[PDB]
Formats: structure tokens, sequence, C-alpha cells
């Protein structure tokens, strides 16, 4: 109508073919998920947010899924990242240097989709979903998101990598879900060292966004979590993209 129930875009159009036909895709592509049941993986899925309250969800809602979603990816190649999706895909595609969330079977499943249902039936809504903001955090695209990147925190070990947006006004923000959620869920006998890749997004070669501020508490948090930080700039990501396609690439 002219006024909606909640503040949030509405569920995805077809989701439910939309999930199981990503699902079928992954699982053809990727060898070590051929154990999954694709049917088996919605209904778990459906049955996080199907027949609930889009503002009382909880990451139990989400434990059948991610039970049959469970996953081995490489710990010592992962690459976590915040507000800069594009180059974080466009990077793991080239030769699969690292993982993201969303080369992992539950992220590929839930990337760009938008999910809500209503307490007093089992239909998805696709008129709006509670925004995280105005109306509510338990709804079931954050509590989706939150859940899986702590497992896919935990599982990190070695070397773990992230890639911020050095153009936003907090490039480390304590509220994103790396901040609120991934730092804290690094395990510290596991991990050696945070790296992170400061993505810069004009001028060129500016400053060295490695001394801003939320760079240096990002830092000091890590320290005393006894887990080791560096960072890098990317002055150029065009070039880095070309540098990591054209290896031996004569300049790179
Ligand atoms: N792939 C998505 C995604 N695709 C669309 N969306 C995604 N949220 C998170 N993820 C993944 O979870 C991670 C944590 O997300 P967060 O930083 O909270 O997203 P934010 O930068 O806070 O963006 C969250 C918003 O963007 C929508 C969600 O419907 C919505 O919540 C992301 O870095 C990304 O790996």
């Amino acid at each position: 109508r002219w006024r909606q129930t909640w503040s949030g875009p509405g569920t995805t159009k077809r989701f439910p073919e939309t999930v199981l036909a990503r699902c079928v895709k992954y699982t053809e592509i990727h060898p070590e998920m051929r154990h999954v049941d694709c049917q088996s993986v919605w209904d778990a899925f459906k049955g996080a947010f199907i027949s609930k309250h889009p503002c009382d969800i909880t990451e139990e809602d989400y434990q059948p899924l991610m039970k049959l979603g469970t996953q081995t990816v490489p710990c010592n190649k992962i690459l976590l990242w915040s507000r800069i999706k594009d180059l974080a895909h466009q990077f793991t595609q080239v030769q699969r240097d690292m993982f993201t969330l969303e080369d992992t079977l539950l992220g590929y499943l839930a990337d760009d989709l938008t999910w809500c249902g209503e307490f007093d039936t089992s239909k998805i809504n696709y008129q709006s979903c509670p925004d995280w903001r105005k109306d509510c955090s338990n709804n079931p695209v954050s509590v989706f998101w939150k859940t899986v990147s702590r497992r896919f925190a935990e599982a990190a070990c070695d070397v773990v990598h992230v890639m911020l947006d050095g153009s936003r006004s907090k490039i480390f923000d304590k509220d994103s879900t790396f901040g609120s959620v991934d730092v804290h869920n690094l395990q510290p006998e596991k991990v050696q060292t945070l790296e992170a890749w400061v993505i810069h997004g004009g001028r060129e070669d500016s400053r060295d966004l490695c001394q801003d501020p939320t760079i240096k508490e990002l830092e000091s948090i890590i320290s005393k979590r006894n887990i080791q930080f560096s960072c890098k700039n990317i002055y150029r990501p065009d070039k880095f993209l070309q540098c990591v396609k054209n290896p031996e690439d004569s300049s790179c």
C-alpha cells in the first residue's frame, strides 16, 4: 500500500527459488559440497525465519541451517572485508588466492538478498522487512550475517586479511559487523596476525591511511587480544587488481 509495516525493503522476489537455485549451482561447482541436499538446506533456511516475528530472530534459529552448511575453508586464506564488496570479490575471483564469506555456500546463498516472514503466518513478507536501525537488530537478515560472520572469523588461522574502505569517514567502524563481531571472534590461539588493506578511493596515493585514528583504534584492540596487527595502503585499487591478474606482470 501507501504505508508498510516495516522500514526496510521487502523480501527479494522469488526468494525460495533463488536460494534453491544458488544451492544447486554452488554444490555443482564446489566438489566438497556434494553431500549437501538443497531441499534440506532450503527447509532449514526457511525454518529459521518463517512463522517467526521478524524482530525476534536469534542465532539458534539459524543453527539447523548452519549445521547443513558446514564447510571447511582453508583457515590461513581468509579475506574479511568491510564496506568494499566489489574489490574483495574481484580479487578472490582472479585465482582464489583467498576466500571471502561469499565464497562459502551460506554466504553465496544470501548475498545481495533480503528476506523476512510474519509472526502470524507462514507467508514470506514481500512488502517490507525490519530495518536494522529503525525497527530492530534481531531481524532475519542481520542475525544471519552476524551468525555466519562469527563462525567464519572463528575458523581463521595464521595471517587473516581484511579489506577496509578508506573513503568512509570511519575506515574501521566499531559498529560494523567486522568491528562488532569479527575482531572479537578471531581466536588468538590460532591467528598470528590481522593484516588490513586500506583501499583508497581517489586522487591516488594521498595520505597514509594506516595512520588514521580508527586504524590506530583497530591496532590497539587487536594488539590487546595478543594478535599482531599489520596495515597496508592500496593507493590505486585498479592497478592492484591488474597486478594480481598479471603475475610477473611487468610491475606487480
Ligand atoms: N554479503 C552481504 C550482504 N549482501 C547484501 N547485504 C549484505 N550484508 C552482509 N553481507 C556480508 O556480511 C558481512 C557483514 O555485513 P555488514 O558490514 O553488517 O553489512 P552492512 O555494510 O551493514 O550492509 C548490510 C546491508 O547490506 C545487505 C544486507 O541485506 C543489509 O543488512 C559483509 O561484509 C558481507 O561479507
